[PDB]
């Protein structure tokens, strides 16, 4: 605990040379990533190899502060350091509460409507970007997909129940058959979660944080959280709401790849262990797959 703060404060004195950090506390953690809150002030984003990296969300974070207008912030991003081993990125803390279902349900109707709003033009700003300058950044959903399930072929596949198979080649079956992939493509956060959004103190949006699964892929990606039916997002009809003040987009299309993209949670889950060599996901894909399979 107070051993990972103070190799990081070394690693930002380090690299960073005129900076002094006064205070630094741990602020979140993925599996990959741990970020840190210094001097009350900065939030610094750090990895070691993995992968990989940060490279990626920095061009992002600059083609988005050079041409988004909004006035909804972003980060931007002062500090960062890049290599194979290791990645840095600093930037100053956005002020703000995130969203949550407990906090929504306590917002008015009209308050709540106002909060849809800023998020559909939100959205609607960046997804109307002229991407060229971050071209680059693109990313093919279904062609990942393949890939991955070329890899499963080539790994485990052999040794996997055939519950487990079945799930997969159903999975398979529904990804040929589908059309969702083949809409509009432009520039989208692709991990839109209300974890991710900040309210001021009118609980309108103020902040987004986060992009960095960032990329020009379909149009639909933005609205597969804010769909979710879950404890951590808001509710299906929050999502359908925004899609109807997005408008020009086909709202049951949207709702179709959210349902692909839960369906291939699980095997994203035993993906992500092949790839980084971790049993403990492959297991909880797995299982996952028994879960819903028997689920009614
Ligand atoms: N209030 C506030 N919190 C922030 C800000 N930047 C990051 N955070 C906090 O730090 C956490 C982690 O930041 P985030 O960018 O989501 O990183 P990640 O998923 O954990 N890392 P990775 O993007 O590499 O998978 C967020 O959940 C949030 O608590 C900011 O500008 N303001
Ligand atoms: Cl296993
Ligand atoms: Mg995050
Ligand atoms: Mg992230």
């Amino acid at each position: 605990n107070a051993t990972n703060v103070k190799a990081m404060k070394y690693l930002i004195e380090h690299y960073f040379d005129n900076f002094k950090v006064d205070s630094i506390e741990i602020i979140g953690s993925g599996y990959d990533s741990v970020a840190y809150l210094v001097n009350n002030e900065y939030i610094f984003k750090t990895k070691f190899s993995t992968n990989k990296g940060y490279a990626k969300e920095k061009a992002i974070y600059n083609f988005l502060n050079t041409n988004l207008e909004t006035n909804v912030k972003i980060p931007n991003i002062e500090y960062s350091y890049i290599s194979d081993e290791l990645s840095i990125l600093g930037y100053k803390e956005i002020k703000g509460t995130f969203l949550t279902p407990e906090i929504y349900s306590t917002m008015s109707e009209e308050e709540q409507n106002l909060l849809k709003r800023d998020i559909a033009s939100f959205l609607r700003q960046m997804h109307g970007l002229d991407y060229t300058d971050i071209s680059e950044c693109t990313i093919d959903n279904k062609q990942n997909v393949l890939e991955e399930y070329i890899l499963l072929r080539e790994t485990i596949y052999n040794d996997l129940t055939d519950i487990e198979k079945d799930y997969i080649e159903s999975f398979m079956e529904r990804l040929n058959a589908t059309t969702v992939f083949e809409g509009k493509k432009c520039l989208c956060h692709n991990d839109f979660s209300c974890n991710h959004l900040l309210l001021d103190g009118n609980n309108r949006l103020t902040g987004i944080i986060d992009f960095g699964d960032s990329g020009i892929i379909d149009e639909y990606c933005d609205f597969i959280y804010l769909l979710e039916d879950s404890e951590e997002e808001i509710g299906t009809n929050f999502g359908e709401d925004i899609l109807r003040m997005y408008g020009n987009i086909d709202i049951e299309k949207a709702k179709e790849y959210q349902d692909i993209v839960e369906e291939y949670y699980p095997i994203e889950t035993i993906v992500y262990g092949i790839k980084n060599i971790k049993q403990e996901f492959i297991e909880n894909g797995r299982k996952e797959i028994y879960k819903r399979t028997y689920k009614d």
